[PDB]
C-alpha cells in the first residue's frame, strides 16, 4: 500500500483520491476506533469529525474525515497504522490535538473550481446561514426575506460551513442570493493551519 | 401544532418547510423509534431512510428521512403520532411498505429550480456514478475520460443517486460534464409514486 501526500506534489489523479492523500488503496477508515503512528496508540474521536480538503488542478477534494486526539506533534507523512500493523494512511491535517485520518470516511464534496470560489467557515452554535454570511437567526431570517425576490444567477462560489451539530455547503450567485443548499447531519471541526 | 400537505396545496412560505408539509413547528424526528397512525404501532427502520422532495414555486425541498414500516395503505395527511399522542407528522411519501416521517431528518437539499431541473435515480448497488449517468465502474471510468477534456459550461441539472449503502448529488453542464459530486454516508430508498 502507498500513499502519497498532496503537500509535498504527490497528487496522481489516476490513483484514489482523498483530502491530503493519492492512494494505492482506498481505505473505509469510518471502521477504525484507534490508530498507532510510531508505536503510539490513539483513540478516534467518536461523532465528531474534521473537514479536511485539498486543492489541486482546480480539483477540489473534501470530506468529513474521522480524527484521533494526539498531544503529540505529528507532521504530514508520518504514517498510520492499525493494531495489526499494516499502514492505512497518512498524517494529513490537525486541529490541536485532533488530527485527521484520511481515506474513505463520511460526507465528502468533489467540485471542479473552473469559473468558482470555495470557502470554509466555522460554524458558531446555534447561528443561521445565509448564502455566503452566518448571523444570528434573527439577522438572518430579514436577510433572507430582502434577497427573496432577487432573480438568481449562476453559482460563482461555494461555502462550507462547520458547526459542532452540523455542517452545511451552500452556493451564491455574483449577487450573494443562496442557490443551494446541502446539510450534512455531523458535528467537526476545520483545520487549523 | 398544525401540519400542511404540500400535495394538497398547504405550502405556506412562512412555515417551516419539509418534504411535502409545511408546519408551525420543526420536530427533530431522528429521535423516534416507533410511531402511531390511527391507533397503530409502527417500527422506525433502523440506518436504512427515505430520500422525499416536493418542488414548490421554483423551490425544491428534499431531505433523508427517517421511515417505518406498515402493511396498510396509508394516505397523504394521514396524523402520525408519538407514543404519547402527539401528533408529530403527516403521512407524505410511501416506498411498498415503507412510510416517509417528514420533519427534520437527516441529510437535506434544498435548491432554486430557476434555470435548472433535478432528477432522482435509483443507485444500483455497485455502480458508480459519473454526471448523468451510473454504469458499472469501469464503463463509468471511460466516461469520465471521454468527459474530462470537454470544457466545464454552465450547471444545468442536479442528479440525486439513492442507493442502499451510499447517496449522491452531482451537477452536469449541457454536455453531462460533472461539475459537482456529494456522497452522503447512508443507505435509503425513493418513494414510489
Ligand atoms: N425559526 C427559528 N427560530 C429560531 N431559531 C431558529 C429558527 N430556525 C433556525 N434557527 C436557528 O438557526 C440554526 C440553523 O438552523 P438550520 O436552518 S442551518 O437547520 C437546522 C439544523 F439542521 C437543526 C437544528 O440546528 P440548531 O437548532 S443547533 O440551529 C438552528 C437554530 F439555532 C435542524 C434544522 N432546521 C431547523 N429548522 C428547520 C426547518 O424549518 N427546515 C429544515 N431544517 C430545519
Ligand atoms: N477504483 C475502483 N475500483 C473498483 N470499483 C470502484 C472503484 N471506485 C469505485 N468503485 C465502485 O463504484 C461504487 C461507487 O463508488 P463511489 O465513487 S459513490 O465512492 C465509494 C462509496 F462512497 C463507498 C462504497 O461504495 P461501493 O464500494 S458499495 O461501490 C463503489 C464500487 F462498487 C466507497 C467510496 N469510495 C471508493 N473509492 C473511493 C475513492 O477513491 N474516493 C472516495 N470514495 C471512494
Amino acid at each position: 500500500a502507498m500513499f502519497y501526500a498532496h503537500a509535498f506534489g504527490g497528487y496522481d489523479e489516476n490513483l484514489h483520491a482523498f483530502p491530503g492523500i493519492s492512494s494505492t488503496v482506498a481505505n473505509d477508515v469510518r471502521k477504525y476506533s484507534v490508530v498507532s503512528v510510531y508505536n503510539k496508540k490513539y483513540n478516534i474521536v467518536k461523532n465528531k469529525y474534521m473537514w479536511c480538503n485539498s486543492q489541486v488542478n482546480k480539483r477540489y477534494i473534501g470530506a468529513l474525515l474521522p480524527m484521533f486526539e494526539c498531544n503529540e506533534y505529528l507532521q504530514i507523512g508520518d504514517p498510520i497504522h492499525d493494531l495489526e500493523g499494516n499502514q492505512i494512511s497518512i498524517v494529513t491535517y490537525r486541529h490541536k490535538n485532533y488530527y485527521a485520518l484520511s481515506g474513505i470516511g463520511y460526507e465528502s464534496l468533489d467540485l471542479c473550481l473552473e469559473g468558482v470560489g470555495i470557502h470554509h467557515h466555522v460554524l458558531e452554535t446555534g447561528n443561521a446561514v445565509y448564502g455566503k454570511v452566518q448571523h444570528e437567526y434573527s439577522t438572518i431570517k430579514e436577510k433572507a426575506k430582502e434577497m427573496n425576490a432577487l432573480k438568481p444567477g449562476p453559482i460563482i462560489d461555494y461555502h462550507v460551513w462547520i458547526g459542532d451539530c452540523v455542517c452545511q455547503v451552500t452556493t451564491v450567485d455574483v449577487h450573494g442570493k443562496e442557490i443551494m443548499r446541502m446539510r450534512f447531519k455531523r458535528g467537526a471541526v476545520l483545520p487549523i493551519p
